[PDB]
């Protein structure tokens, strides 16, 4: 597929392109079709892993439909505006204007920096700029920035050959950052995130900086900032949270500490599951129960290496980003027995509680509907799971809604954050 795929997206960037019969020559500088290019945005395969390098195709009129797919595509949450193909100093340059509603996603001014709070009354740009090897960027971007916190700037990378370790990456990237420092601050760029593509398959990796003192941003390392609600770090607000990196870049891992009880501490993993080819021969339920176990392996050995020392009520998030053919009952399904199969190792780690998100093809509408299972293992005698679909209620806000009888959190709105341990409170 990985294959296939790569070349799938091929054919269809430049078929939006092409505009003319056999013969007669095509326009230099024309728009593409979003009609065609709408089915490789509203996907739920993967995208992302196989697109980047297309960013410095060869083609500079490809390049274009390429970027657009990109920004339309990591700009889900978003009222996405016009956007522009520019032209730099060499590499061109692509602007796309935006703004984020108020149900944008499951758990609610923007997605990434939950702290990037606004009136009623809010204008923001952001700037797409493909470049060839990491030594390219610090003249590109100066010159880039031109086109002028609140703005946005996302910078591909299409190779880092001559480099070793991340961390002499990191500091490369530090450079570029402390010498564009006050002109990134001119065009008044809130967050910029350099996005390194792959060739095999793997999935881009993402470094982001933010503010005046252009920091990274360690808790949304690897996603596109636009999509981090998949990660959905507000409901750890009540918990000073720190990442640890792990080998395995669908995963996040990260300590909580309870700011008002420095004794609460845990561990929030959540991972991501996008999918890019399922299997002919096999059922969707079966699909979601195997990289659902995969996963949750490969989560397990992640705190069965790391320093889980006095963390009690750790807690599990696999999210998966496709849309699926299968029934809430099969999904539902899917997860019976789903710890039980790691109970010793849930119990040497203390994962008391998991919870999955899956989203369902309507058999009728077609439209795509949101369940989660929520297994609690609290309680020992049993491991329930409840399951609920996601609504809008009376408020506005995003809320549980149990499929069977009432759960614990049966009309929650979804953006809860976990609560703390109390009775350690001095
Ligand atoms: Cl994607």
């Amino acid at each position: 597929s990985v294959k296939e795929r790569t070349e799938q997206i091929e054919h269809i960037l430049k078929s939006s392109v092409v505009k003319v019969a056999y013969g007669s020559s095509n326009p230099k500088r024309s728009e593409p079709d979003l009609n065609i290019l709408k089915d490789l945005i509203d996907s739920n395969y993967v995208v992302f892993d196989v697109l980047l390098q297309f960013l410095t195709h060869q083609d500079p009129v490809v390049t274009a439909a390429a970027a657009q797919v990109y920004i339309r595509r990591a700009y889900r949450a978003y009222t996405i505006g016009d956007i522009r193909v520019h032209e730099g100093v060499t590499v061109p340059i692509v602007e796309w204007k935006f703004q984020l509603p108020s149900a944008a996603f499951s758990t609610f001014v923007s997605v990434s920096d939950l702290s990037y709070v606004a009136n009623s009354q809010s204008l923001r740009e952001g700037i797409l700029m493909a470049v060839d090897h990491l030594d390219d960027v610090d003249e590109i971007l100066s010159q880039s920035l031109e086109v002028i916190l609140s703005n946005v700037a996302n910078v591909c990378v299409a190779s880092t050959e001559g480099f070793e370790s991340e961390e002499e990456i990191l500091v490369r990237l530090r450079e570029i950052l402390d010498l564009n420092k006050q002109e990134l601050i001119n065009a008044s760029i809130r967050r910029i995130t350099f996005m390194f593509g792959f060739k095999d398959g793997s999935y881009p990796k993402y470094y982001t900086f933010n503010g005046p003192n252009y920091n990274e941003n360690e808790t949304i390392r690897h996603i596109e900032p636009a999509l981090a609600f998949q990660l959905e770090l507000g409901r750890l607000s009540n918990f000073n949270i720190k990442p640890i990196f792990t080998d395995n870049r669908n995963i996040h891992v990260y300590e909580a500490v309870s700011k008002t009880s420095p004794l609460d501490k845990r561990f929030f993993t959540r991972g991501i599951i996008r999918t890019g080819h399922i299997r002919d021969d096999i059922s969707i339920q079966e699909y979601l129960t195997s990289e659902a176990n995969r996963l949750m392996s490969d989560i397990l050995d992640n705190l069965e290496v790391t320093d889980t020392s006095n963390s009690d009520l750790n807690h599990i998030f696999i999210n998966f980003i496709a849309v699926f053919d299968i029934s809430p009952e099969d999904v539902e399904a899917a997860f019976g027995g789903f710890l039980e199969r790691f109970g010793k190792r849930l119990l040497r780690l203390r994962v008391s509680s998991a919870e999955i998100r899956i989203i369902i093809k309507d058999p009728q509408t077609g439209a795509p509907v949101p369940l989660r299972a929520l297994i609690n293992n609290v309680s020992g005698y049993v491991i329930k799971t409840e399951m609920y679909t996601e609504v809008k209620n009376a408020k506005g806000e995003w809320v549980f809604k149990s499929l069977g009888k009432p759960g614990s959190m049966h009309l929650r709105p979804i953006a809860t954050p976990y609560p703390v341990k109390e009775w350690l409170q001095p």
